[PDB]
């Protein structure tokens, strides 16, 4: 069987099972989304599509635009090097030092931080979701400033380009695929340039990108990766029709991901390498961006703790008016598959 797919620049068992051959053994082959069909990464508008990535796009799709297109198969928390980075030679060493400083943030993050979404509700799915992706920077800045007893009104918000948030339709359509290596090439190099421009004092970085940025001679004012309140819940979705019509296929898919997740625990280097190749980053940055032992946490989850993390992100979206009505996670989830896999 053939399924179209994609994954965000996050640790996940779908990519792992695919690259390690577990899916092939299960008689499943995945075809990654081309840049020309890239919007599906945000819209889920395909009959046999599966994605494992950030939770914001699917939450918006299910809760704001097209309820019912997907079912949730599992969750894999994400937490690693994260925060507002400054050059090593910057006199800024504590959160309090950010007072009155120039914080580079995406236009999307500025809308959220200002509490002024503008035309948000009128935007097409792609641009609309990109506004919501400004949430990473927004929450990170709020948490960071709390450390110095500061608020958003105590700093200068300066518009800059942020990876994954600023993705023009032309860039997407011109990209070979939605793999990080194609869509997000040399992120750290670009962020290092912003910090060297003399017009910004700090900017937000995370994922392996933060690992490579750090290597250029930069550091986070506050490493948000050290506090779980900065974690996100990567979600694994599949077209709802497959769940209802081809449960056998979905079960084989989930079984393969679980086996791949178990296998990953004893093949850390291979898992690091396949993620590094997929994202187009150094192998060392993967561990920094996802956590040193992320390979031990690849078996998908649907336990209450995992669902609570997903709910936490959903609440940030609701509070900030990015979502008006919440997605019923228990209804969205299709726990029977993962449950059957773990009971083998
Ligand atoms: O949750 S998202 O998939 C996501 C999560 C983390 C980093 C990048 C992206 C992304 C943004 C735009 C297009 C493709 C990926």
């Amino acid at each position: 069987d053939t399924l179209t797919y994609s994954n965000s620049p996050v640790p996940n068992a779908l990519l792992t099972a695919s690259e390690s051959g577990f899916l092939d053994a299960a008689g499943i082959e995945l075809d990654v989304l081309s840049g020309q069909q890239g919007t599906v990464h945000f819209t889920y508008d395909q009959p046999a599509y599966t994605r494992f990535g950030g939770e914001i796009p699917p939450l918006l799709s299910e809760g704001l635009r097209a309820p019912g297109r997907t079912r949730l198969l599992g969750i894999t928390p994400l937490l690693g090097r994260q925060g507002f980075f400054v050059r090593d030679d910057s006199p800024i060493t504590a959160a309090a030092d950010l007072a009155g400083r120039r914080i580079g943030v995406s236009a999307s993050a500025i809308r959220i931080l200002r509490g002024q979404l503008g035309d948000y509700l009128e935007l097409d799915p792609w641009r609309q979701t990109l506004v919501a992706l400004g949430s990473w920077e927004a929450r990170a800045l709020l948490h960071t400033l709390e450390h110095g007893e500061l608020g958003v009104d105590d700093v200068e918000l300066v518009p800059i380009s942020s990876p994954g948030v600023d993705v023009p339709a032309e860039q997407l359509e011109e990209s070979a695929t939605v793999k990080g290596a194609d869509l997000f090439p040399d992120v750290a190099r670009g962020q290092a340039a912003v910090l060297a421009s003399g017009d910004v004092d700090a900017l937000y970085s995370w994922l392996p990108w933060a690992g490579e940025l750090q290597a250029t001679g930069a550091r986070p004012v506050v490493d948000l990766g050290l506090d779980e309140r900065n974690a996100y819940a990567s979600v694994w979705t599949v077209s709802s029709g497959l769940v209802r019509q081809r449960p056998g296929l979905v079960q084989r898919l989930v079984d393969a991901a679980v086996d791949a997740g178990l296998w990953a625990r004893d093949h850390s280097d291979a898992v690091t390498s396949l993620h590094a190749a997929n994202l187009g980053v150094s192998t060392g940055a993967v561990g920094q961006g996802f956590g040193a032992d992320f390979q031990q946490r690849l078996v998908p989850r649907l336990d209450h703790d995992a669902l609570a993390l997903l709910e936490r992100t959903q609440q940030f979206l609701l509070t900030n008016n990015l979502l008006q009505e919440p997605v019923a996670l228990d209804q969205w989830a299709a726990p029977e598959f993962l449950n059957n896999s773990l009971n083998r």
